């Protein structure tokens, strides 16, 4: 078999990152588990008047660099291991992009598609009331993640604000603009993924105009990224869905698909001639972008991948043995910790704007975002080729450095 | 020679020339709050040693108070009170929303271990935490404290608070919210004040004759900075002697041959005295050694157009008056060295937003502050026909006097 | 943890590999003599201050002891003891008729006038005169001391003798019997060891690839020397980064962009990291910056045929084993830096004769001393199949242990 546990696999790279950086075993012991993990039971009155109690998680990986940052996930597969690994990745993202953050993450075991608007609101208010003692603008700043959105952020912001007895926009990011959100929040992730595609393309000497790209997933990341790739002149040879995939060697009509895709990012069920997801990962292209879920590139298929570049818009799409197979095959892997930092970057700008009470325009957010994604790409890429290591390990090296140095400076690990 | 009563006389003469009344002096002649504490520390040998600590807050009329903490065997109450007042003047000269603060512990840090200094740093924050914080009173580094001590003090304050409060204290390491451009900021400010004094006397640096006293951290950097401006550095000096070249010294040679303790006179046979170095004919004299170097004894002998004080307190009171009525443009230390307080303030602003500037941006922001402060003091000096030191004190105190009146305290 | 006990461990392992008994380590693990004196000094204010001084004489089996005097607030009895033992090891490595000595005074020379330091210097000679002298124990400069302090101590001792005793003390001004060819003696010494290490590996220096880490005092000097001999210096660095040119970096141009802290990197920002600087493929790597740069994580990837430590402790013990296992010729810092002691010795010899050598003659003799030492350590390391750092230690202790046995002390 292969190790598919998101948590223990992430631990192993962090351990190697910290050893290559020269730290003592105690720094791996301090960073391998979140400093705080709160598990909570949340009762919600359901539309039929009965009560359901939901299990929720809030993980705070490390406090050392500043308040922890990370989204909240509503899914029936939310586990404590996933929430921790997600939380550790947010530490590394924030490090790579140099934010005064540590990593946080949250999750609630629920099926949100089976719940009404009112039930979602009461679940969201309960979650904030359950965890409020350890979160806030100066402690831990949640945000959206898949299946949670601006309306849920608005509800959670409202509930936190009523408890404080004053508006706290800085508690949570991904807010609507009228609630103190930021320009650029919707396209931030895919816009960040587009920048590392362009930078990876330059390394490999691929012209984007005419480049064959394939995208697994058609949600916020996938569908925004397809639009960006399309009117950048790339041919989006295939897009994917929780239910199937589409393939066109001329490149797909992305506008046509965006017009018919639902809020949950599914569009494949409209077509008869579908292709499987395992086929989509394997078709010949220049850029493969996994932007769906975790562990889609494994040991069973990492040899069959034909892209020259694969960039991880999604969290944890490729496994440890896949990364080693890919890098041995000469692929330019751009790890998720790098490629998706665009969403954490813009979420941080939202927070900065909330701290000052003053708000930035699109062009200013885009300007500051591009600087960060550009400079942070060179950092990880230069580290990989200078230490003769794979790109993920190098991104972990770049991302864990601030947290380790802060934990040292503060006295958490001595010597 | 008592610092504190001497500091009071500075405040009194400045409030009096500004036109404020006796009540205003009485409000400002002592800190509003002075906290004396006793900090037990578990020492590495298992005994408890108990240390005396101080935290003075002079006036918070203008904003939270600001000032560093020092660990010295000779720290006293009067020392901390006086320096908190000087911090008030320093902040106002460069127009910060800050009153003056100051702290000290009676200890010999060089005789204590790492673990003892950390435990004493933590116990200090515990002892005073009820009157300090990002919105109340912001400490910073000083004598025998550095970024690591700031880092321990911040961690302690943030644990007490149950959240990160990087704005509690300045001088932090970068990874804890420290500010880029912090190490050079004081010396860069002397560089601006030197170039701004030069324009006031229409003295082009390139080819100008400049002599600097001292060759350590401040003096090395100032001799190199003017030598690359094309200026002729005809004199530099040591604790042991001085060097004189009417054609300009080869600063890069001296720089190369100096030892790690700011000595270089010792290598040389032909050598002139420090007292003769100060009396050299030149355009810019920059004392960067030690105090009471220009006194009533040689004040009529120095023949420089411009005297910028890089050392603290190198010109005595009577010598300052002799210099001004010989037409000499004297830039006081409390203005010349205000780059360090300005960048402390920049660090605290970054902690308030949660957003951090690039070095080029801190420099840009640092330059204007110095350029602006120099002009405020220079204009007050010349409008009121006073020396620039008293004018600097006046610019230093007037915001606190204005704020105290507006808020109803007088 | 602690330097003295760590220095005891070095002497123990060397005597063990040479084959001596536990008695020889019992004789050498502490200095034969250790004099702790109290020195009263009249201060400029008229009060008296009483300072603590130390003089350590490790072993006079081979001859009079030799070692410098430092004036530092952190001087401790264990530090003076340990450094005297290091002076034995140094004097051994370069085969001097000396044993190890050292002194220290607990003071802050930064808070003392020129007159206070002179009176302290004379009071220290007075306080230890009974056990030092040209034929017993020969001091020299060190931290915060210099040729002026050596001139004062030589005068005090001569006054005490009732005749001129220049060989009491080295580092003197030339006009009092100091040596020519002294100023860059340590740096010239590294230069000799680099060339001699290069000829061992049959490497033509005149086209060799040289990487230097550090660009202050030592790095700037070594780079210009290698550049001049025809070597291509393909890398240099400072605290803020590194530069890389595969064909030669053009040192003369970089030495002109230096900023007085030894920084050149900030001006380019087409820069490489320090980590990459150290793993660049080359013939001669020279860490002349800080310490712990070559480590267990680093050492497997360094690509230089030869590594010459021009700083103290830049290679760890773990790393030292690895470079030795990979067949890299490592010159330890305790050997590469022995030129300062060698030229100290030459000053003493000239004092003994009353006859003084030209710069060229001091250089010729320095080269032969450094070549012979390099050859001796290389032969011990190669013959016993051990790393050069342990071999250096062994050459350094060998003479004292052979003399201690011969004279009956064990
Ligand atoms: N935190 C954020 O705001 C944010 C934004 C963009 C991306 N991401 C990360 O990237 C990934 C996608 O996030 P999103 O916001 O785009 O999600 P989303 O919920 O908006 O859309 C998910 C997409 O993946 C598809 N999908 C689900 N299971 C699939 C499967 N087995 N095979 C193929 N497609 C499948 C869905 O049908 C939909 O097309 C996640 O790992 C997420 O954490 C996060
Ligand atoms: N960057 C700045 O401009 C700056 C910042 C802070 C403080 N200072 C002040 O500058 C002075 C020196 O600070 P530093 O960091 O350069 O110190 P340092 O100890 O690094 O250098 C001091 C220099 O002054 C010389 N010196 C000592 N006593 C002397 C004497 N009696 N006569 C002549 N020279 C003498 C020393 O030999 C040395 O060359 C102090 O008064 C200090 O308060 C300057
Ligand atoms: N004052 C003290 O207590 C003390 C302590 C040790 C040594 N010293 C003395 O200081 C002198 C040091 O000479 P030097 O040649 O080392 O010069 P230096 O210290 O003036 O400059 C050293 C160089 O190393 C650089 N550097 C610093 N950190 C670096 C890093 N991580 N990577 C790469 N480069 C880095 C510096 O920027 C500079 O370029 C000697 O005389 C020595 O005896 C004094």
């Amino acid at each position: 078999a292969e190790n598919l546990n998101l948590f223990t696999s992430t631990q192993e790279v962090v351990k190697e990152a910290l050893n290559k950086l020269g730290y003592d075993e105690a720094m791996y012991e301090l960073l391998k588990e979140p400093l705080r993990l709160l598990k909570v039971r949340i009762p919600v009155k359901m539309d039929d008047g009965t009560t359901q109690v939901f299990t929720g998680y809030r993980a705070q990986h490390s406090d050392a660099v500043g308040p922890t940052k990370g989204g909240v996930r509503f899914h029936p597969m939310v586990s404590e291991d996933e929430v921790k690994a997600l939380s550790m990745w947010m530490t590394l993202k924030c490090g790579i992009v140099d934010l005064p953050y540590g990593g946080g993450k949250g999750g609630i075991i629920c099926d949100p598609r089976q719940m009404s608007m009112g039930e979602l609101e009461r679940l969201s208010r309960g979650y904030v009331r359950a965890i409020s003692q350890i979160v806030g603008p100066t402690k831990d700043i949640p945000g959206p993640d898949m299946f949670t959105n601006a309306q849920i952020m608005a509800w959670m912001m409202d509930e936190y604000s009523r408890m404080d007895e004053f508006n706290s926009p800085g508690f949570i990011t991904g807010k609507p603009l009228v609630l103190g959100g930021s320009k650029g929040r919707d396209r931030a992730t895919a816009e960040g993924v587009t920048i590392v595609i362009q930078e990876a393309a330059k390394k490999r000497n691929i012209d984007i105009k005419g480049a064959r790209v394939v995208i697994q997933g058609f949600g916020n990341a996938g569908s925004f990224l397809a639009k960006f790739m399309s009117d950048l002149g790339a041919k989006v040879i295939g897009i994917s869905d929780a239910y199937g995939a589409l393939h066109d060697p001329n490149g797909l009509d992305i506008d046509y698909l965006l017009d018919r895709r639902d809020s949950f990012g599914t569009v494949t069920t409209l077509f008869e001639n579908t292709i499987t997801n395992q086929e989509l990962l394997e078709l010949d292209c220049d850029i493969l972008v996994p932007a769906a879920i975790e562990n889609q590139i494994t040991a069973e298929n990492a040899h069959n991948i034909k892209a020259t570049i694969v960039v991880e818009a999604a969290n944890g799409p490729t496994t440890s043995e896949a990364t080693k197979i890919l890098t041995e095959r000469g692929i330019l892997l751009v790890p998720d910790v790098l490629a998706s930092a665009g969403g954490a970057t813009v979420s941080y700008f939202e927070w900065v704007q909330n701290n000052m009470g003053y708000y930035w325009e699109e062009e200013e957010v885009q300007e500051k975002l591009y600087k960060k994604m550009y400079d942070s790409f060179e950092a990880v890429y230069t580290t990989a080729t200078t230490r003769n290591i794979d790109m993920r390990l190098a991104a972990y090296m770049v991302g864990v450095r601030r947290t380790a140095e802060a934990s040292r400076f503060r006295g958490w690990v001595l010597e």
